[PDB]
């Protein structure tokens, strides 16, 4: 029926993203349904919706910024189901991205993006339109 | 020839606990070879090894408390994997383990484990032998 776009951040990891977050699932809704963790015992129930909707999701959108284990589980979950995945980069002095996200890309079906906050909305439609 | 167990903690996630990691990995050459990353245009390779390794290891074993995209990744590919996990976390003053983490246990094959420092040796001791 709909074209569904997975997008993951930090949460646990720390929640500094969590203003340009809200930004890129915003534009993101232009372009499908987004899936997403609403973010104000339960953490099988987590990841099983985040599990679910990564393997159902057309597109994976990871803002990788931030380090975060579910994240980067995310991740690696989307790669072994051999999920389209765009990860989105902001460089920082003292920030270098992992090497296993850096690492697995490959330009097309799992794209790394360098960029700054101000750029985002802008980069979105560029790789969704 | 040797049952081989992988090892991974965080790098650029943050290098805080790298003591405590060679501490893990010294005692987990007592009961197999470990393959791990030695930590003093080269994250393909990077991430290629640490692939090859969890793929051939007979169990993982990742230190969770500080957040990695890498580590987390390194998760979801051995989840994929159907692979023999063991993650250990060690709870503290405002550290929550991601809920893609310890959502993911089951208690059997994926098994988190919250500990302290001081009685790692005896963790792996109880898990291994
Ligand atoms: O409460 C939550 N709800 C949720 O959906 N998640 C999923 C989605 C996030 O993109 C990702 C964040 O992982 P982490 O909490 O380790 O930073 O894991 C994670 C948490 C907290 O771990
Ligand atoms: O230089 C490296 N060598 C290496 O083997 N890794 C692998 C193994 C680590 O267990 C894990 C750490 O991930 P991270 O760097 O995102 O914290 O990724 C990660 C890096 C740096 O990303």
């Amino acid at each position: 029926m709909r074209p569904a776009l997975y997008f993951c951040g930090s949460i646990r990891g720390g929640r500094e993203d969590r203003t340009l977050y809200e930004r890129i699932v915003s534009r993101l809704r232009r372009f499908g349904t987004v899936l997403t963790e609403h973010v104000a015992g339960g953490d099988r129930l987590i990841h099983e919706q985040n599990l679910e909707w990564l393997q159902q999701a057309d597109v994976v959108v990871a803002e990788v910024t931030q380090p975060s284990l579910g994240v980067g589980y995310e991740l690696g979950r989307a790669v072994a189901f051999n999920k389209r995945i765009l990860c989105l980069f902001r460089p920082q002095s003292g920030r270098v991205l992992s090497a296993m996200i850096r690492g697995a890309a490959d330009g097309s079906r799992f794209q790394v993006w360098d960029y700054e906050e101000g750029e985002v909305e802008a980069l979105l439609d560029r790789y969704f339109e």
